């Protein structure tokens, strides 16, 4: 593409910009241009994207001098062998048993947020009143943050999602927490990771803090958007709100279709390490490769009528959580947050509606995780 063309902003909060669907060819990948003129491949085919995302030839090394920027981090910003070591230290903390202990806390939090919303009502900004606190507290419970420090932690987290004093405040708190936990172990991912490091066996104090900070950054804003834009999508599709009021398996199916349709992480970034033949093209070593989660999830070859939101469709292999080497580690926590927050919101406020026309909802730009900056809602009944 001769002039910078990626990214482009959404105009509809839960549809990709026209220019992205126009950029899609018959081919499963096309080409765009980043802000400084760098060419990049855009992967749009659902099947080819999955194939490429398990492929070791695509790097995520953010420390490489030529790593693409669209305009430093454990896990998400490294290749093997650092990647596999950090991730295998974490996997056992995201187990079924830890999730299920997190569930009733998210339940109790969601009820409280809803009582409070209703006490102040109507309406509310659903981002501020509801989507914003949930991922915060989920991360506190995940990490094992002393319950005494939750308000502080949420507050920091909220200030973050300029703002690089929030991020530094979290660093310094976490740095101290890590030290306190090493000398007096408690319960939580921090403790587990500390014990896992020590196993091996010198503790890397800054790496533990950075991993904790990556978990927070990766898991906070995207989940906030997935809650808020998920609610927006349902408000705009009131003929399907009932699916949320049926059994837990229907709730989980709504959650999967929202992940696919809304594609809150819209693209992820890679760099080729070697030549790759894909889809009639030859990606060369050093080439920027953007993987479009949005256009993959709207690929008609994978999903019949892909631009329709259908809460009952089979959405099993969506890439809303990515795929392969770096696919979302916190995905089962996020699913829990979404099921409990969306199911609780519509159970309590099934007539929840927008207080503003759709086209007045402010939404994030194209380089960002996708979703509303604010979400003015009102209701005139609640259960
Ligand atoms: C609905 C909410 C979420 C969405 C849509 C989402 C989406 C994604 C996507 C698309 C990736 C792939 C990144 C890549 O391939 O470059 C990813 C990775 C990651 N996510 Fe999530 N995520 C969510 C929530 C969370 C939560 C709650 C956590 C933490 C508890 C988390 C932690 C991570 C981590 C650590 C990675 C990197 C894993 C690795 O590099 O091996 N995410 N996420």
């Amino acid at each position: 593409s001769p002039a910078p063309s990626f990214p482009q902003d959404r105009t509809c909060p839960y549809q990709p910009p026209k220019a992205y669907e126009e950029r899609r060819g018959e081919s499963p990948l096309t080409q765009v241009t980043l802000f400084d003129g760098r060419p990049a491949w855009l992967i749009t085919g659902h099947a080819e994207g999955r194939a490429l995302l398990v492929d070791p030839r695509l790097s995520s090394d953010w420390g490489h001098p030529d790593f693409p920027v669209v305009v430093a981090f454990p896990l998400i910003g490294v290749d093997d062998p650092v990647h596999a070591r950090q991730r295998r230290m974490l996997i056992p903390s995201f187990g079924v048993k830890r999730m299920n202990a997190i569930r009733p806390r998210l339940q109790s939090l969601v009820d409280r947020l809803l009582d409070d919303m209703l006490a102040k009502g109507p309406g509310a900004d659903l981002v501020s009143a509801f989507a914003l606190p949930v991922p915060s507290v989920a991360i506190c419970e995940l990490l094992g943050v002393p319950y005494g420090d939750h308000d502080f932690f949420e507050e920091c987290s909220r200030n973050f999602v300029e703002a690089d004093a929030a991020f530094g405040e979290l660093y310094t708190y976490l740095h101290g927490l890590v030290g306190r936990k090493q000398a007096e172990p408690e319960d939580g991912l921090l403790d587990e990771l500390i014990a896992r490091q020590l196993e091996e066996g010198d503790l890397d104090h800054d790496e533990v803090v950075m991993i904790a900070l990556v978990l927070l950054v990766a898991g906070h804003e995207t989940t906030v958007n997935a809650i808020a834009l998920g609610a927006l999508t349902l408000i705009q599709h009131p003929e399907q709100i009932d699916v949320l009021l049926r059994d837990p398996g229907a709730v989980s199916g709504v959650v999967e279709e929202l992940l696919r349709f809304t594609s809150v992480s819209d693209h992820i970034v890679r760099m080729a390490k070697e030549d790759i033949e894909v889809g009639g093209a030859t990606i060369k070593a050093g080439d920027a490769v953007l993987v479009s989660i949005t256009l993959m999830n709207r690929d008609a070859k994978a999903y019949e009528n892909p631009d329709i939101f259908d809460a009952r469709r089979n959405a099993r292999h969506h890439v809303g959580f990515g795929h392969g080497i770096h696919q979302c580690l916190g995905q089962n926590l996020a699913r829990a947050e979404l099921e409990i927050a969306l199911g609780g919101l519509f159970a309590r406020i099934p007539g929840l509606r927008l207080a503003v026309p759709l086209d007045e909802v402010p939404i994030k730009a194209g380089h960002d995780a996708q979703g509303p900056i604010e979400l003015p809602v009102v209701w005139h009944h609640h259960h």
